[PDB]
This record gives C-alpha cells, structure tokens and sequence, in this order.
C-alpha cells in the first residue's frame, strides 16, 4: 500500500523495500560543479521513428504510455550504455505547484516535472529479467519547465480526462515520443534505481541538460487526475515525486564540457 500521501509516502517505503536505503538509489541531486565531462561518453542515439505506442493506463501512482517492445522499434544506445535498450514506457513526475515536482534536481533546483522514458536491455530478452541485472534498464529523464505550450504533448493531455482514475486505461496508438525531446541531447550520467517500489538497483540514468516548455494549461491538466479508483475518495494527483536520495559511492558524469 505505498504511495505518496501522508502515511505511506517516500519515509516509509524501507519499511517493505528495505534496499530504500542501498548504495545506488534515485533520484540524486545533480551538483553542476561536481560532475566530471567524460571526452569518452558517446552522443546518445535516440531511435524513435518506428515506436508503436498502444495504450495509455492510470496505474494509481502515474499514467504511463505503453509501447509495443515485442522487436527493436524503438531504441536508444550509445552514450553511456553497451548494446541495444528497447522502449517499454514512458511516464511523468509532477507537482501541487510548479516550484516542485522533479526528482531529480539540479543545485538543488527542483522542476515542475520530469518525463522518465524507460527502456530494457534486450540482452536479457524480458523487462522482468532485465531489472534484476544492474545493467537491466535505461531511463532518459527530461526536466519540464512552465512556460510556452509543447505541441507534442497536447495528444497526452487531451486523453487524461479519459483515464481520471486508477485502473482506467485508453486505446492510445500513433503518439510520436520525438515530440517529448528538447534540441540539445547533451546529458548527465550515474548508475542508479526505480524511483518508486521495487526500487531495484538496475538503472543506467540518462538525464538531459536542457529542460522542455510546457504550458501552465497542459500540466494543470495533468494535475486533475486521481489516485483514487472510480467511485472512491476523491485525490488529487500531485506530488508523486520521491526526494534526492544520497549519492554515497557514485560519480555523476556530463557528456559535455
Ligand atoms: N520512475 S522510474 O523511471 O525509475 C521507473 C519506475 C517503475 C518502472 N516500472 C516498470 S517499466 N515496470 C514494468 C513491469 C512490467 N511493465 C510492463 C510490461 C509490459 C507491458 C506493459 N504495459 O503495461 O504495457 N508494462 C512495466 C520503471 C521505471
Ligand atoms: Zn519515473
């Protein structure tokens, strides 16, 4: 029963998932002076042309996009990673107001949201296998900022009042995921985990320097969904964000000077 509410948030997560507290947890607050530019990193490779999306579902925490990853459609490579890493989802992180809602942070700065696409290691054939190997996954996490309206979410906005509650899901076919994408893919790297329940230490983080705009209209919208299932008390979706966790024995590398 964890969430993010009042008595079974963040805090009390170890309590069932005691690797809460291990050496390689997420989200890090990202210290711009500490980071080391690596000259050895690769630009990422980001190969979204032939993503297939199915589906869009309110799972009670988030609302993820879900992905046919049945073959190599949708992939992202180089940069840190070794081998091939097939897009299974996307999902977001988001705030009560815009001064919060990130996990990560940046100098402590905290955004008003934060896009997570989630891709497994095909090396290990399923998702269910991949999160049990400490390469098993990459997440690219893209920081939003309030500001001017991003066109390519408007499809994602107009479908929440469709799946307003917990177990509700949508037909949600031809969402092109290169609209989600910033200019520059210059990014920040560290080994880490799942940012909710599991919690497993099986992530390469990917996560861009440069923030999208998106409107105060679009993650108001966003903001009007609810934990809650059909016909129960009514709760706000917001502030399902977990804090910086500690960096303990880890480098975060920039893929730019
Ligand atoms: N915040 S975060 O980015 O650290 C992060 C947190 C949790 C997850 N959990 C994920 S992607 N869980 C999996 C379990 C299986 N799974 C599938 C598998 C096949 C098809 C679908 N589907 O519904 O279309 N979903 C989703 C990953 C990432
Ligand atoms: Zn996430």
């Amino acid at each position: 029963h964890w969430g993010y509410g009042k008595h079974n948030g963040p805090e009390h997560w170890h309590k069932d998932f005691p690797i809460a507290k291990g050496e390689r947890q997420s989200p890090v607050d990202i210290d711009t002076h500490t980071a080391k530019y690596d000259p050895s990193l690769k630009p990422l490779s980001v190969s979204y042309d032939q993503a297939t999306s199915l589906r869009i579902l309110n799972n009670g925490h988030a609302f993820n996009v879900e992905f046919d990853d049945s073959q190599d459609k949708a992939v992202l490579k180089g940069g840190p990673l070794d081998g091939t890493y097939r897009l299974i989802q996307f999902h977001f992180h988001w705030g009560s107001l815009d001064g919060q809602g990130s996990e990560h942070t940046v100098d402590k700065k905290k955004y008003a949201a934060e896009l997570h696409l989630v891709h497994w290691n095909t090396k290990y054939g399923d998702f269910g296998k991949a999160v049990q190997q400490p390469d098993g996954l990459a997440v690219l996490g893209i920081f939003l900022k309030v500001g001017s309206a991003k066109p390519g979410l408007q499809k994602v906005v107009d479908v929440l009042d469709s799946i307003k509650t917990k177990g509700k899901s949508a037909d949600f076919t031809n969402f092109d995921p290169r609209g989600l994408l910033p200019e520059s893919l210059d990014y920040w790297t560290y080994p880490g985990s799942l940012t909710t329940p599991p919690l497993l230490e099986c992530v390469t983080w990917i996560v861009l320097k440069e923030p999208i705009s998106v409107s105060s209209e679009q993650v108001l919208k966003f903001r009007k969904l609810n934990f809650n299932g059909e016909g129960e008390p009514e709760e706000l979706m917001v502030d399902n964000w977990r804090p910086a966790q500690p960096l303990k024995n880890r480098q975060i590398k920039a893929s730019f000077k």
